């Protein structure tokens, strides 16, 4: 019977005192296949009655029922079929996708109607012969004429074969030829059963409607027909999604380059201060580390034996003094000290070897008469001259100079030198990794298990293994705090850069939801869009770090930039979890608001 | 004579095969107060013949000259002039700017003028009072339908007060009362003596014109008259361009947040890493010089109090020792050992006070019999209990306990106390600041000026004073290179957000350089935008560091962050120059490139 019924339809703007009663109390019924014309002073609401029609705003009261089906009431997916499918669109301001050609253009509408590609540019291209630019199908609309991009508006309208074409003052900008052969295709298309609803100013262009209605101060104030009426008788979507994507991110090279360059920063730099601030750690524990090790005085033989068979014991020495005089040369070193000491005593203190060699297994084991020099009683003794096997005499008994040592009159003999030909405790190298005060405990345990009761008045000397662990706890907060910095400013970086870029293109989006796209197919792009450019700046990101690192660890002497892939997980997978998230939410946002208003 | 003179005028686009010639050879002298109407096809070249008469385009070849002056030899703000007062445009696309309300649109074309406020707003609003938008002068152009926002466009044209009034298709979105009286408006104009060059479509318009050419296919096929013709007879500046910046940095309130809170990060970051950084070096180089000190062991008391007195030179000790045997209770402990130690041994080794007190000067000066214990020689000899004040008798002369100390049996005690009664070196502290091999070389000169000339076998320990030094220029390198990652990061950061917020309004510039806005004009708001949005988020940016380090200071136990000063300045004195770098290079190359270029 009717294919429009529109009862008591209002519409206002604004908020009093800015607020206008624009559409007032319209009550209009459009016959199925009708020629319909609208006419009006500029500003009347003529425009404003199109959209709602055509579902691109919803009116503020009232009814409206295409093909008697309540448009509020519809679901938005519902709507944006009628949009694809029911209604062709021919805007007032042409309203094309400027990074698109004429053909492109044309075509968009249906990709959201799934026909395939090499259909759509052949037809296209038709429309744009029908409507004169095939000259021009590839120039975009800022290459075209006002006219032009008018006929590029009209052939996308035409180009889903919509029932319903709404016309909103479509020959406006163009000359009376141009216009005359788009009232003739109209006029053909109402031949072959099609609805039209054109606003215009021209009467000429009226006169090809049957129908007439004039519209003032938003009511209703003509209606004239000249005759009576005739009777009335995702899978691929994703692929061509992706396509979408990156056409969309070539077109905007720009905003591209440096999202991405956002994320490839945003990556880089945590990654980089975690492995700056892990190389300094190792260098700086290492400097304490080296300063004196840590030990435990027990202050037999086959007692240190097995203290040493532990993967807690590090190193081994039994120890015993001796206080007397030495001789080299005429002088007489009175008051001398020779340490007998252990196959391993300089691992366990940590003495680094200068010069020769240090007390091997063949020495302890003959007691043999061989004595290592302390780097002070070494050039105090020999001036400047190599000490290396000459010979020094501790209480009127030779000792044949076999090397030198670092610091903490010292001399190392072996124990069973001094307690076979001189005379007649044990220390212990904690582990580094192993815990202080349980190894002091398990030291208790381990040798009372050895029968003996005591004397385990057992002194350990372990203040370096404290401002070890005590400067990893404060190296630790460093590179902890100084990695959350560096992560929650490159992922506002992220979020700034992707935040603008996407809302500049909301009007894209209502154009696009106009046409007849559903809501999911914005977000499909758009995800695509993030994803897309997300793991290529990902992937951008940590390669570029280690091109970093391999710069850094050539030039830099002091310590090397030691990599986390910890970090290099956790700062790709923030930095893209960030920027999906910002450029699909706004997308989105848009994509839900009625098509004018994202329009503008 | 003639008032437009155009010969031999030649217009190509593209680069072919995409190249078009568009204006064929066109030659067209438009005599002065002439009412013209051009008409032709659909994209004939008529707007781009338009442009090149107002200055927003040029000819690829030939003469173009207003009043016979050669237009592209005028001076870039010899051409602003013209289009501020010699040409008056209406644009076919309206091209108003989107944030301006109607009245604020029609006037801007006169700030460039430079009147007075007052009067723009007034006239403006008579312009759209003459046009029929007086109702209207609050809308911006999203607020109006196309008509209006028509004559909005052309009520600009007519602010200027132009000559020459260029009208692309003036009438084509209005009614025929509405285009009547804007016709009216233009006829006025003609007899006030102004010229009119109108393209159009519609005769009735054409026929208000006297002369009439067609264009078609990039040439002049008409040519009509119907009578013969009449004969002819920076201070404020900046004022209002920072009004201008304010309101753009107001109405763009997203672009302007994210990019102030980009120099925001780009600065707390720097200043938050640089604090984080030296609090961490505080505790780490404490924690070694806690961990031992650096000394010069000399192995008279007159010599030892003047190497007290120096500034490189912190603390000095009187050394001598006791080898014998302690009493308490029935036990007696064989050969321990009593120091006979200088007023401040206790900080020459930073040996630190536990319980009680250590050797006063009185006790020196006394010789008394009083002895300080060592940790482990305390808690031997005392089990769990004080032993302050209780007696030891070291061979057979007692001594009273007076306090406890730290290590590296011992005991300490006055040195004239064991000279005087126990038996009958000199040790000093070198300073922190000081250089340790330029102190060795300091102690050699400053005692043997005091005549005696040896023993000078002069040992001194002092690494502590090189683990030091040798991690204070690893925890450079880490918060150096840190520092410059972090302020590289939050450069680009606000680089990003800069060039995109700006580039996104290149076809502002070429909208208010068509309306006769001169080349430094642009750079004068755009300059004032980024300084204005600079130095605020700056302020902003320098004390939100400030309240994240009182938030860490308060809740980390562990070190402080504290502050430069240097980098402050360094972080703001950088993340500015960069975001007014950026805010206005991509202005100035819009400003700089044709108004039409720039208006797509
Ligand atoms: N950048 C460009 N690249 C290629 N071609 C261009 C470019 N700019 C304009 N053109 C072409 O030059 C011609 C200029 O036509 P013009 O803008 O004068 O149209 P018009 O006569 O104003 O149309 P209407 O009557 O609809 O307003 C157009 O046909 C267009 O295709
Ligand atoms: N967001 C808004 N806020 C306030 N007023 C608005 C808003 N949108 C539209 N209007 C007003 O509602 C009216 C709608 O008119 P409409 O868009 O139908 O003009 P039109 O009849 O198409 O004009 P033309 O004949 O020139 O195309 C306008 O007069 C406009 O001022
Ligand atoms: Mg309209
Ligand atoms: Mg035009």
């Amino acid at each position: 019977m009717n294919i429009i019924e529109i009862k008591q339809l209002n519409r206002y703007f604004g908020e009093g005192e800015n607020r206008v009663h624009v559409l007032k109390d319209i009550s209009l019924s459009i016959e199925r296949g009708d020629f319909v014309a609208i006419m009006g002073q500029s500003g009347s609401g003529k425009s404003t009655l199109m959209n709602i029609i055509g579902c691109l705003d919803t009116a503020t009261g009232g009814s409206s029922k295409i093909d008697g089906k309540e448009t509020i009431e519809l679901t938005n997916d519902q709507l944006s079929d009628l949009r694809s499918q029911k209604f062709g669109f021919i805007f007032q301001r042409y309203n094309l996708l400027s990074s698109l050609t004429a053909a492109e253009n044309v075509a968009l509408p249906a990709i959201y109607a799934g026909m395939p590609q090499s259909q759509r540019l052949e037809r296209a291209k038709q429309l744009l012969e029908k409507l004169g630019l095939g000259d021009k199908w590839q120039n975009k609309p800022n290459q075209l004429s006002g006219g032009q991009q008018q006929r590029v508006s009209i052939a996308r309208a035409l180009m889903n074969g919509g029932e319903i074409i709404l016309a909103d003052q479509p020959t406006g900008a163009l000359d009376s030829h141009s216009g005359e052969n788009v009232m003739e295709i109209l006029r053909q298309l109402h031949e072959e059963g099609h609805t039209i609803i054109m606003v215009t100013h021209d009467k000429h262009i009226a006169a090809s409607a049957n129908r007439i209605i004039e519209i003032k101060d938003g009511e209703i104030i003509s209606d004239t027909q000249k005759r009576q009426v005739k009777s009335a008788v995702s899978k691929d979507q994703l692929m061509e999604a992706f396509r979408m994507s990156v056409s969309a991110i070539v077109a905007h090279k720009m905003r591209s380059l440096l999202t991405m360059l956002g994320i490839i920063i945003g990556i880089t730099s945590v990654v980089s201060v975690v492995a700056l601030g892990n190389g300094s750690q190792q260098k700086i524990l290492e400097n304490i580390r080296g300063i004196g090790t840590n030990t435990m005085t027990i202050f037999k033989i086959s007692d240190a034996n097995t203290l040493s068979k532990q993967s807690y014991i590090q190193s081994v020495t039994p120890n015993t003094s001796s206080s007397g005089i030495l001789v080299v040369g005429n002088k007489s070193f009175t008051s001398a000290n020779l340490y007998g000491i252990g196959e391993q005593y300089f691992d366990v203190e940590g003495l680094k070897l200068k010069q020769g060699r240090l007390l091997t297994e063949d020495d302890v084991d003959q007691s043999n008469q061989v004595v290592v020099l302390d780097e002070s009683a070494k050039k105090a003794i020999f001036a400047n001259e190599n000490p290396l096997g000459k010979t020094v005499i501790f209480n009127k008994r030779p000792f044949r100079v076999i090397g030198v040592v670092s610091d903490q009159l010292n001399l190392y003999s072996p124990y069973s030198t001094v307690l076979n030909k001189i005379t007649g405790s044990i220390t212990v190298k904690i582990s580094d990794d192993v815990n202080s005060t349980v190894a002091e405990k398990s030291l208790t345990e381990l040798l009372k298990s050895l029968h003996g009761k005591k004397d385990f008045f057992i002194m350990n000397s372990d203040t370096i293994k404290q401002t070890i662990e005590n400067t990893t706890g404060t190296m630790k907060l460093l590179i902890s705090s100084i990695a959350f910095i560096s992560l929650i400013v490159g992922g506002i970086g992220v979020m700034n850069i992707m935040l603008v870029s996407v809302t500049e293109r909301t009007k894209e989006i209502g154009v696009r939801m106009a046409i007849g796209a559903r809501q999911i197919n914005i977000l499909q792009q758009f995800l695509i869009e993030a994803v897309l450019i997300c793991l290529i700046g990902g992937v951008a990101g940590i390669l570029l770090s280690v091109l970093i690192g391999v710069l850094f660890n050539s030039f830099i002497t002091d310590f090397s930039m030691d990599f986390s892939t910890a970090s290099i997980v956790t700062a790709v997978l923030f930095s893209t979890l960030i920027g999906v998230l910002f450029g699909y939410m706004p997308a989105k946002k848009a994509a839900e608001l009625n098509p004018i208003t994202a329009l503008a």
